[PDB]
């Protein structure tokens, strides 16, 4: 699924992002924008070898599962395709252990290189939320 900017920024809001670990909805589309393109079927093949997968580009190294990540972990106890369905609970839920983990939002490298100290409002600007 191809989210819209508004239709994610709900979706996102119902399920408790904004404002998660102190951190406003706009970050979050944000983050989307530049990981996925708000796409959740979006899948990168990191350096290391690990995946990045869905809407916020999980990464197989610590959260997910995929079976081809030699040494990782599986922090969100979830298969890493479990991160690409059109419905976002999965990502969201691994998405607030991740930016719980100590670094916030930093865990994201699109989100400190491109939206960190940014008007991230403006992601959620228009948007019926
Ligand atoms: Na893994």
């Amino acid at each position: 699924k191809v989210f819209g900017r508004c239709e994610l920024a709900a979706a996102m809001k119902r399920h408790g992002l904004d404002n998660y670990r102190g951190y406003s909805l706009g970050n979050w589309v944000c983050a989307a924008k530049f990981e996925s393109n708000f796409n959740t079927q979006a899948t990168n093949r990191n350096t290391d070898g690990s995946t990045d997968y869905g809407i916020l580009q999980i990464n197989s190294r610590w959260w997910c599962n995929d079976g081809r990540t030699p040494g990782s972990r599986n922090l969100c106890n979830i298969p890493c395709s479990a991160l690409l369905s059109s419905d976002i609970t999965a990502s969201v839920n691994c998405a607030k252990k991740i930016v719980s983990d100590g670094n916030g939002m930093n865990a994201w490298v699109a989100w400190r290189n491109r939206c960190k100290g940014t008007d991230v409002q403006a992601w959620i600007r228009g948007c019926r939320l």
